[PDB]
């Protein structure tokens, strides 16, 4: 799992602005909008962004005065939102870990008292085996958020412009009943999701869907674990 | 050719985040059932409207950007409460008709910035709104870097920056010119123009205000 992003440029060439075809930005709005709204709705204390490259919800965090944790592989990205944390005098409130998306949902201790967890901008879709990155989420948080690609033919088209552009080696195109999957020979592995699909995939692992949004690109989700606590 | 997110490095982005976020809760808050987007290229605050079920008017002159933002409406079934217009910003907010009881007019991505005269759109404001979100590139020195590669990327011909206490100036041998805005200058400007600031945030590249027109009626629709 998420060989591609232990590469040098893995991270890069994925997370890199300048690669995103315009219709990426409604994905990622949609998202956003989505996180900031359950933190308040759900009095989250701490937001812990999974696949944060150079902190991509550092902002929601900022203007919701939350406590933030960015978990990547990606060393430089890291140090990039580490000196703007500096920057911003948010050393006492937000934290970055260069690890394991899955050594910290495991393993890392508790971010603030009530935690969500945001898989961002397809991040569940780069995992072969999502219900192990689903499953870990149970201990550590009481809301997530999952914003992935959906499976409509423009997304698909956004997608198709958007791996070529990050330079992704010998990639394919897989079309299931549920969803596409790139794959690439330097261990690149994408799938998009149907919204029946996502959802039955959440129910399956015990997340409580509490909201879900799609917009023509893509499908974000609220969830609660079930055995959370829900208070204020 | 500035709003193709080709041409943007990553630090664009939290600016971007910023003043969606700003937006979507000014939207909420003020009970607003109409957002314009001013200089709206594709639509970048389309996703903010439909999550509150609000109206949209997107104002570009691009027109390819405008029917790109045409065909995902219909897509996405907002034919009957999202629109757009190819029009100057200032001949919309001077001439252009109303949309909504209850309107917020953004000013994204620094587009006040871009203005040479941003009194005459600030003062337009007045009448046909009753909320505006203002965002701006700040003058930090990471501001400064990352709005010289952003516009050395668009292909601003003779890219020269000019230094001042209140904002940096790039202008281009082509006629190119944008200016960021201190806290300071930005609020004494929207103060003279008669919008009072209720919200007011700042990033290393940003900074974003949420203003009120002094006589505007602030109801619930
Ligand atoms: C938003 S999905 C892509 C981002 O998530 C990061 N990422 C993907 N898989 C993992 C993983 N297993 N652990 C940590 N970061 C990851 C990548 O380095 C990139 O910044
Ligand atoms: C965010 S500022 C840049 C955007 O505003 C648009 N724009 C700039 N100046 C004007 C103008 N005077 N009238 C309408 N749209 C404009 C550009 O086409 C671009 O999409
Ligand atoms: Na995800
Ligand atoms: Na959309």
């Amino acid at each position: 799992e998420s060989a591609f992003y232990e590469l040098e440029f893995g991270p890069r060439t994925i997370m890199t602005l300048a690669n995103f075809p315009d219709d990426v930005l409604p994905l990622l709005q949609m998202e956003s909008l989505m996180t900031f709204e359950a933190m308040a709705y759900l009095r989250c204390d701490a937001l812990v962004e999974l696949g944060c490259y150079d902190g991509r919800a550092l902002e929601i965090a900022r203007l919701l005065n939350a406590r933030y944790l960015g978990v990547d592989l990606d060393q430089r990205a890291i140090e990039t939102l580490r000196t703007r944390i500096e920057r911003e005098g948010m050393s006492d409130r937000a934290d970055t870990v260069v690890d394991d998306i899955l050594n910290h949902t495991r393993r890392g201790a508790s971010v603030g008292s009530r935690a969500l967890y945001l898989l961002p901008f397809n991040l569940l879709g780069n995992f072969r085996e999502p219900k192990r990155l689903l499953d870990s989420l149970a201990e550590r948080s009481v809301a997530a958020v999952v914003s992935v690609f959906g499976d409509s033919a423009e997304a698909t088209r956004v997608r198709q412009s958007y791996y070529r552009r990050c330079g992704v080696q010998g990639l394919e195109l897989h079309t299931r009943d549920d969803g596409t999957v790139f794959t690439g020979s330097d261990g690149f592995y994408s799938r998009s999701y149907s919204r029946a699909c996502l959802h039955a995939l959440l129910a399956e692992c015990g997340l409580t869907v509490v909201r879900s949004a799609s917009n023509l690109f893509a499908h974000c989700v609220t969830v609660l674990p079930e055995g959370a606590d829900q208070g204020f």
